[PDB]
């Protein structure tokens, strides 16, 4: 039919999948903290470890539908297994096996929906493919927002009519509705724009490979949820990719080249830096939001309205797009980003000298996740191809995937002890963290410069 078409169809779907994902990381923590009876700690590594999963996963899963099921094929399993998984969140039941378990259903989930559907916008667009993907983003952007605005407010709402439960399962049968309507509009457009695509899709599915697929998923499925359940198996998983990597950029060392090399080392241990900063709005900002900001939010100085702590993780989507269209209008950017980085963290970290009852900011949130996803924005080339100056573009997404983890017990240093719940004493260690941050970022800020040129030695 058109490009656009299809464009549109493969943007669609990923915007539902999106508005489930980030609908349900907006309340996870909430979860393991309020609901469930889990110390932010415990929480942190937790979430941070199945983060590291969802997101080194579709390595995997990219490979699958390409050599193996139709692009089509996985993005479609992927789909239908994700709804399984927040199906699974949905029933009423406070046994950590059983959530642990819907945790790893949605990352093999992920893991096959979420690198196929991107090689779509890539094959439906054979340069434009970055006018493609930008949008692409925004689409990703606007249904995240909608979700993070959405399902705090389920929550809240469900468990004020009624007892406890469901409340949190009612978000998460929200989730759950989204990816069952964005297989709708899938199914409603599926020759129709999709059409062209994927490698080995154009023949009938190979009955052996997707029953050995399905099995192997819930081999995997198992796995990640015993990853999940004890602390020390993710820490040694984690740990264990750690040498991974760290002995491939060994070994890949092993004259003229290492100007390249080097270089793509410093960026990939900057990477590492900045998804740290990132993992932090998940956990250690989160819990701040909750703990120590009044969710009164005032416009100097009227009322309307009351935010519901979750729901200002939603201000990391919106402001991107009201940011975006600024901007539309070189490795140095990657400095740039930090330092806005670090001056969001010094906001969150000045909401103590300024704007205090106990639990007071409201605004700090604002200006705060304003400076820091901005910073987000800076930061769009991240690509493989990008630090590949010389196994390296495959060490970068191990490497990319235990940031994540180190992020959570970098928020682990804002742990508060449960029986701490005087806001005023628990103000300090978050704006502690938070300060100590700031100088962190401002480092990284440094580092970038600072190898900016030996970015010029290789050209
Ligand atoms: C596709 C992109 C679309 C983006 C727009 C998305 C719209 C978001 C819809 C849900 C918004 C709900 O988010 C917000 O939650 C808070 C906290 O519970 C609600 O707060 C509401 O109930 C609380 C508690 O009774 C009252 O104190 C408050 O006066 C009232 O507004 C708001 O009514 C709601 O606006
Ligand atoms: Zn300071």
């Amino acid at each position: 039919v058109s490009k656009t078409h299809s464009f549109m169809t493969v943007s669609l779907i990923e915007l539902w999948e999106r508005f489930g994902y980030y609908g349900m990381q907006a309340l996870i923590v909430y979860f393991m903290v309020q609901r469930l009876g889990f110390d932010d700690s415990r929480a942190n590594l937790v979430w941070s470890a199945c983060a590291a999963l969802i997101y080194v996963s579709p390595a995997i899963g990219g490979w699958v539908g390409d050599k193996i099921l139709g692009t089509k094929r996985t993005m479609l399993l992927g789909a239908g297994i994700l709804s399984v998984g927040y199906a699974l969140m949905t029933v009423p039941t406070e046994n950590t096996w059983f959530m642990f378990s819907a945790l790893g259903v949605i990352v093999v989930g992920n893991g096959l929906f979420k690198p196929n559907a991107g090689n779509l916008v890539r094959k439906i667009y054979e340069s434009k493919i970055d006018s493609a993907f930008t949008i692409y983003y925004m689409a990703v952007n606007v249904g995240s927002t909608f979700s993070m605005l959405l399902t705090p407010w389920i929550k809240d709402y469900v468990n004020a009519q009624y007892g406890n439960e469901f409340g949190w399962h009612a978000a998460f049968a929200v989730c759950c509705v989204g990816i069952l309507v964005g297989l709708g509009n899938y199914a409603l457009m599926h020759k129709s724009l999709a059409n062209y695509g994927s490698e080995p899709d154009t023949r009938p599915v190979n009955k052996k490979s997707l029953a050995i697929v399905l099995a192997l998923a819930a081999l995997s499925v198992v796995a990640s949820a015993i990853i999940l359940e004890y602390e020390d198996v993710a820490r040694v998983f984690v740990y264990a990719a750690g040498v991974a990597v760290l002995g491939i950029f060994f070994h890949l060392i092993r004259p003229s080249e290492r100007a390249g090399l080097i270089a793509a080392l410093i960026l990939t241990v900057q990477t590492v830096f900045f998804f740290i900063f990132y993992q932090q709005m998940s956990t250690s900002l989160a819990l701040f939001a909750l703990r120590n900001v009044d969710w009164d939010f005032q416009v100097f100085g009227t009322h309307l309205w009351t935010w519901s702590p979750a729901q200002f993780q939603a201000l990391n989507p919106i402001w991107i797009m009201v940011l975006s269209p600024v901007l539309a209008w070189i490795a140095a950017k990657f400095a740039l980003g930090f330092a806005v980085v670090a001056i969001g963290f010094f906001i969150y970290g000045f909401a103590g000298q300024f704007a205090v009852n106990g639990k007071t900011s409201s605004w700090v949130m604002i200006w705060g996740y304003a400076s820091y996803s901005l910073g987000e924005l800076l930061v769009s080339g991240l690509g493989l191809a990008m630090i590949a100056r010389y196994f390296m573009m495959g060490a970068y997404f191990v490497a990319s995937g235990i940031s994540q983890y180190l992020g959570g017990v970098v928020a682990n240093f804002a742990s508060v002890p449960q029986d701490l719940v005087d806001p005023l004493q628990t103000l300090p260690v978050y704006t502690n963290l938070f300060n100590k941050l700031g100088v962190a970022a401002v480092v990284c800020t440094i580092i970038a410069l600072a190898v900016l040129p030996l970015m010029r030695r290789l050209t």
